[PDB]
């Protein structure tokens, strides 16, 4: 019943589990390790895994989950494909990227939100939302052809209409600090689930798209890889430093205005400030930030 897998070395250690490169005896596939502990976080991803709606070119390929007993106790896996070239945070630390792989990095990103944000499959079935509430370029795969591919579900929440509102309140402010949306930071949601947290996630892409941009050699001059707001905070910063900065200042990633004489690089820069409005209702939708990539 179980797959023929040798563990070969530790290549992701997130919240919740621990991620190897691994040989199946395909052959070098990622097995995500989750100890008991952890099962919620497992089971969270196994559901938007195994789910056929969720089947997506810009959504990590699953190939099974399994239960492991080890003599300490027992281990929940995830076993998925493997993306060598890692996730998108430790890509563009080490690269500069061309124009062309800034627009096919973006598009799949938008894509692959949008997939997710979406409440019909493409053959017009009713589905169930999904946002991620994590998206963040260490959330972010790169496959071999330079396209994304989104990963890490563990805090992603289904829109299921039988949500409770007192429910959602503490949970509290979930995800990583650094990209949360001002009205997270704020705690100025209400209990519309709907376009207010697929509205979080936009504001989340737009920092990504930052990140992506601030590495592309088309805005000429490209300083070393630093995450959004890396000049202004700690390396873990907190939410209060965070909303200090996002809410209070209003302030955003810089663009300097030498980024803006490459006309693709202006038009992705456009796009992602309307993203990170700090209006939610300003922002636009990830397949409204699908359609402008297809239109460059």
């Amino acid at each position: 019943e179980l797959l023929p897998i040798e563990l070969d070395t530790l290549v992701g250690k997130g919240r919740f589990a621990e991620v190897y490169k691994a040989k199946l005896k395909f052959e070098t596939v990622a097995v995500k390790i989750f100890p008991y502990e952890e099962y919620a976080s497992w089971k969270t991803e196994k559901d938007i895994f195994s789910d056929i709606n969720l089947k997506h070119e810009n959504i990590l390929q699953f190939l099974t989950a399994e239960e492991r007993k080890t003599e300490l106790g027992k281990q929940y896996w995830l076993i998925t494909a493997f993306h060598a070239k890692g996730n998108l945070q430790e890509y563009l630390t080490r690269h500069v990227i061309s124009w062309e792989d800034l627009r096919k990095l973006g598009s799949s990103l938008a894509r692959g939100i949008a997939h997710l944000h979406s409440d019909h499959t493409p053959c017009g079935r009713p589905k169930m939302p999904i946002v991620h509430r994590d998206l963040k370029s260490s959330n972010i795969l790169v496959k071999n052809d330079l396209t994304c591919c989104l990963c890490d579900f563990g805090l992603s929440l289904r829109l299921d209409p039988t949500l409770s509102v007192d429910d959602l309140a503490n949970s509290g402010q979930v995800g990583t600090a650094r990209y949360m949306a001002p009205e997270v930071l704020a705690s100025a949601m209400n209990l519309e689930n709907v376009e207010s947290f697929k509205q979080t996630d936009v504001y989340s892409m737009a920092l990504v798209l930052w990140e992506m941009t601030s590495r592309c050699n088309a805005v000429g001059e490209v300083k070393d890889y630093e995450p959004p707001f890396g000049s202004k905070v700690r390396e873990h910063p907190c939410v209060a430093s965070m909303a200090d900065n996002v809410l209070a200042d209003a302030g955003r990633p810089e663009i300097p205005s030498f980024w803006l004489n490459h006309q693709g690089i202006q038009m992705v820069c456009e796009t992602l400030t309307e993203c990170w409005d700090h209006d939610p209702e300003a922002r636009l939708t990830a397949q409204c930030v699908a359609e402008r990539f297809s239109e460059l």
